[PDB]
């Protein structure tokens, strides 16, 4: 089990329910690469965050995962944890 | 075998509880053509997506059951999942 | 996807409590084009602002999603913010 | 089959929690004409209203369920959708 | 569907405190024909214009109810939004 | 079956919350006639108007309820809506 | 319902300040009939005319409440205001 | 086969998950007369309000059984629906 | 269970709002018998009158709350209210 | 069986959910006699005041479950719940 | 974001209390440009300075408040503060 | 086990909503030693100070979080509670 | 606990409102010995008296904070207020 | 994680009321560099003091966010606690 799986979900835990809702709203509109498909809206609005995390890292790769969520998360306001993320994530 | 299946499969899978008991009872109330049967009331308050677009696709045929799933979108007034559905069905 | 999802929610993220509640429950008289439906009261009275942007795209997409709500916020007097919302819409 | 099911269900969606709960309790307490029982207390208080429409079509035919629905919210004051319902039923 | 809530709501919007009570008030106690039920106390005296709003129109028809705050309007002295509704209303 | 099911159901909506409580608190000490036991606590401080009319009229008589309420009603104060519940009930 | 409720708070907006609550103050020690209560000092100390008219309404009807002012008005000096007051109870 | 066995079961459906907890909880210490054992702590914390019925009726015959539910039901509060239970079953 | 819950009540309202936190702030000090707690300060810096009057009952049986009561009373000066609080209970 | 059971559980429901949760916390800490475990920590914090009756009866002597609980509260300030459940217990 | 929402805010605060009432009933009868609603008065009457420039900001373009703010300044007369903030606006 | 599970929550709950609401701001941001993590900010600004002593117990040991509310009930400022509070720890 | 909560309260009963303000604005400026704090200027700066006592005894001791108040009233001049506390505080 | 934490929440409840609403109003324009968005209008408006430096924290990092609060309360004029601010956080 590779510890980024780890590191991204302690990312997850310190985000509050009012925020983490409009997090998975923003996760259905964030631009793709070729070849990756998108989560289900209709299993999308039921997950806390562990079953998030998990399904994440099923379909996307630790990286790409990492990545995309820097990314979102620097999109939605937030870069503060965006930052330990990179860093735990390139280290 | 059109690959229909799948494309009614994330059509379903892509919207949630309390908009798919409204589907399948709706389903209970739609005209129907003639030759085909309705679900018995009996088990149809059960099952999943997955079995839905199973029987769906059993008795009835590709075209007719995606045409029917559709006129039951637009009734409900979702358009885009019915826009994207008819997409994947003409062509 | 369309960004416009990612676009609209700005603008119920910067209005009070009442504000969006006048926005609402003016969305109920609003004119409807022709083969739209409305979304039902007794749902919308209760969701929040991104919860309002999910239901709006399902039943209104993109473009007249935003030209609705553009003249819902005309009509209430904030033409500035939905100004913006306009111009990102349109470009 | 009568179209019924769906006007009914128009009906239950574009009212709030707090009315729905007056409907269903003012439910054990209406007249109910001959052949016919009341539905029990307990199954009620917790199930939803699109279900509750299921049940009185089934135990109550469309059209005596749609005058019931009528007379209770006349009942409790809830004039104009009433109106509606009648007018998609009787015609 | 009507225009005639916002004709309510926009009138009642230049209202202030003293003055919505006093008129939440004195509606307690206006005439009412026959076919009409009256608003509950205990909840009018919490719920704020636009729910109001919400409550008359309602309980009382779109019609109905514009002349019957124009009456009452007309009652508590106030005459210029008095005409400016009514105005609004017949056309 | 009675109509002290909403006859007695309009006396809470007429009064708001403060009073409501105040019933609730009296009731944990107004006397009872024989056969019959007190409400748990518990519960009361979190049920609403309308369950508990339903708790009362569950645990003590349709006839027995409607002179408890009238009791405690003119006992805190207010004698006019106990002077209906008198009417309506007794006739 | 009487029209007392809005023929009683005529009296209230032509007096001042100083003698609404010289009203008030007399309230506390002015005789009662059998079976009647009084208004509770800590609550009363607190609302506005309509508000007091109100509480009025709760304790006391539209004759009592009504010939209880109209005698504590008289007491107080203010002869005339009383005589209309009464002039519009009587008929 | 008596109709009893239908008799007692009207009782369950209009009783709850919570009351129906606190009636099967009491069902472990309700008073026992001679040549009569109590039902197994195992299988009754789990099964559901009809065979809750069919073992109350195979352990305990149609007599012992009404009036066992009667006094259980009126030490748990209910002694309304308990009565008419009780009205048929004596006559 | 003693009247004193509705004794106690009476006096809570019929004080003003300015006194009853100098009341409450007084009784998280007044001294106390072996074998009883006092209030946690932080909740009664935000119980209204009934919720005090709930509180002490339940810490505190009638008589122990009615002496506690008239002590703090008359510490604070207030001759008239404690005479007629202690007349209630003692007989 | 020892008619305790019924009294602790009546011992329950007349204390609702804020107080339940620092009760069943505190349980956690009681002292513990020989020969006596604790509940298990990831259970405990779940279940409703029914089912943790059952699980302390289960555990512990009605005797020894009552005593405990009667400590138990009086640590918590609810002296009279106390009192009048060990009246019970001893006699 | 344009500083003129700060332009206006430092030109306000030497406004007193008295004259700030005139300027908000002023603002109700100003000309108003084709396309721009006018403030509501229930709650343009209750507000300070600081919410009144939100509000204005928002419903008007901050170049076109900041105009009609500069004009009605000066229809009261005042040219000093007027001259200084319209000198601050332009450039 | 040790009492400090009680001797940590009862200085919690006689201190306000207000209070608390810094108190645990800043426990994510007090100083920690070696080997011992932190509580995530997501769970803990949602959570009652029954959970907080809870989690706080189960992160860190009695004496540990002991100290460390000491310590930072000493850097709000409050003094004395948290001098009973180190008297309850060393003795 | 201290008496010291008590005499303070009516160390403050004869103070005006514009004696207290320079009483709490001095408090700012005070000399203070080590590991005491210093009062929130935004939090004082709204309480009354009762919660200014609150506030420095919770920070400050109440031999501690009644020594402070002494030096305070002191500072000001006032003598006889000041020389009754102290003479309370000492014994 | 860095201390600013409360280096920035003490520079917030030692100013009034009055005065935080015109500072988030002002942070509403605050010149903002790249990579550094801007918090959402409708929610910031209904923060306090303690979620105000939370949002700090979590849109702006800690040199970032206690620099510009430095500015901006040196914008505003205060001199004297601004000084304070950031003495505190250059050393």
């Amino acid at each position: 089990m590779g510890r980024a799986r780890d590191a991204i979900l302690d990312a997850l835990e310190n985000l509050t329910a009012e925020e983490l809702k409009k997090f998975k709203l923003k996760l259905l509109s964030v631009p793709l690469r070729e070849g990756y498909g998108r989560i289900p809206r209709g299993a999308l609005l039921s997950m806390d965050a562990l079953d998030l995390t998990d399904k994440l890292v099923s379909f996307y790769l630790e990286t790409y995962g990492a990545e995309l969520t820097a990314n979102v998360l620097r999109d939605m306001g937030l870069q503060e944890m965006a930052g330990q993320l990179q860093a735990a994530t390139h280290q």
